């Protein structure tokens, strides 16, 4: 390990950008190597220090998440070590999560409205960051539009800072395969299609399994393609197996917004 | 003493499913049987109080209101330890919040014009202006408190930092004036057609972001003018904000100056 930390010294942190329970996280300047200073995000974790399973497996995660590459995955600058406490270091990005960016387009003064196109390539860039990180068999776990970030280029890139992003055959077994992260790719899909409706409305946390396993699901947005809501509605398919992969959903999509016209 | 005027035997209701679940109360579906020996569907909210006497009074004052845009008590229930129940008339088509979710979906209601908004603004305005004259607060004032009767008017019911006005953060202070101020929340609701309000707003931000002169952010394809409405409910004075008969008038002639 280590070949991801950089010397505390090089890292200035400035006012927090959002507080949880078991992290914070922070904007910061990064000092390169090449003497230019980079604006980061610095996200403070708490693990569990009673034992090493979380560090270990904390260091060993952005072990191989520093030789990751790819312009629609957030990238890891590296990790810094305080005396304990560890933080991860990423690009700062002024455009924010994609969640509170579709809520902005509503409003007037904020971003204007996106059209559907738009809305399209979002979803591309998010099956683009999974199908990466997928035929490298790793698995997010949290994948929602609040975790998507939007680059300065406004392209989206996926990142991992929720019982109803969850899949039916996760909530009864507690299980995770890649079909797990498909599913909530729906749910996003879903989220985006929306402009940031919160998933199943009229639903409550506590029904969620009972409305699935009836056999309900999330709803055709009001005026979302047909073409559109078939392929978000096959990453909920009931067995895992049946639903597509993320490198067959990429091209669906790709597919559907060149059919489109422009802008 | 009057309390039995609003009290019901209790043997006269029929308790059903749940609707809806808090912690202070739930509530359930019912079967109300009638003087005229008929049954009428009926929605159930039990209240929990620590060991009532106010209680039995609100209902009481609550009883003599009549107003279409208000709901209406039709009794109460005391249940043995005592457990009171409020009694009102269901509405099969729900709260206004989760009906506005529903209009953005295919498979629910169809996608609701802007009169038809404006027209459950004016029927919220409607009911508070009768329960502002009789000098009541409401101090719950948010689309989720507001019912779809049968005829899919909007009545005002009484089942949260973003709708509390910005005077009765500092204080506990409130007065119409702050109800006004959340009318305007329950407008922008409406012309959002559910959103919540102050997105990217932390709920704990939103004193320091209210002090500073912020406020809720005009919606996409919403009027000008009627962005000027809800605006004026969040002025900083309570005395500068206008009264519900004024807005009441002023969503009237909005309404009418659109075309049908
Ligand atoms: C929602 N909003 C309102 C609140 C909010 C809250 C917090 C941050 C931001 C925010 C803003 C921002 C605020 N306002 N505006 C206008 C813009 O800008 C930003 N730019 C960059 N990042 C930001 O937050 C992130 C922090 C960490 C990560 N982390 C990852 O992606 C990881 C993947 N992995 C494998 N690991 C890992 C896990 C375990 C390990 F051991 C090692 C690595 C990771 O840590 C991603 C994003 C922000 C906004
Ligand atoms: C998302 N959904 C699930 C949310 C939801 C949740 C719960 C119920 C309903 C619901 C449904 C319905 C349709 N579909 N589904 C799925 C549900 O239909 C309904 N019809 C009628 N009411 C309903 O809920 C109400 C219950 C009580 C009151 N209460 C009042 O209005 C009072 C005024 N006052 C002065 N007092 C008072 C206060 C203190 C006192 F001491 C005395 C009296 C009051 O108690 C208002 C509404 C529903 C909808």
């Amino acid at each position: 390990l280590e070949d991801v930390v950089i010397d505390r010294n090089l890292l200035i942190l400035g006012k927090i950008l959002g507080e949880g329970e078991f992290g914070s996280v922070m904007e910061g300047n990064l000092k390169q190597e090449d003497g230019t200073s980079l604006k980061v995000a610095v996200k403070t974790m708490k693990l569990d220090n009673s034992s090493q399973r979380e560090i270990e497996e904390f260091l060993s995660e952005a072990a191989c998440m520093k030789d990751f590459s790819h312009p629609n995955v957030i990238r890891l600058l590296g990790v810094c070590i305080e005396m304990p406490k560890p933080m991860v270091i990423l690009p700062f990005m002024k455009y924010g999560d994609l969640h509170t960016y579709l809520l902005y387009s509503r409003l007037e003064t904020g971003p204007k409205h996106i059209p559907l196109q738009t809305l399209l390539k979002f979803m591309v860039d998010i099956a683009l960051g999974m199908e990466y990180l997928s035929n490298r068999n790793f698995l997010h776990r949290d994948l929602a539009a609040r975790n998507c970030m939007l680059r300065d280029d406004m392209t989206v890139c996926v990142a991992d800072f929720p019982v109803k992003w969850i899949a039916i055959e996760s909530l009864a077994d507690r299980v995770y395969t890649s079909k797990s992260d498909v599913w909530a790719f729906g749910v996003t899909m879903w989220e985006i299609a929306t402009r940031g409706m919160t998933p199943y409305p009229g639903v409550q946390n506590h029904e969620m399994y009972d409305y699935l396993l009836h056999g309900h699901r999330l709803k055709q947005p009001e005026d979302c393609l047909d073409e559109l809501y078939e392929i978000m509605y096959s990453c909920w398919r009931t067995d895992p197996l049946d639903r597509p992969t993320f490198s067959v959903l990429r091209l669906q999509l790709e597919k559907l917004l060149e059919s489109l016209p422009d802008v």
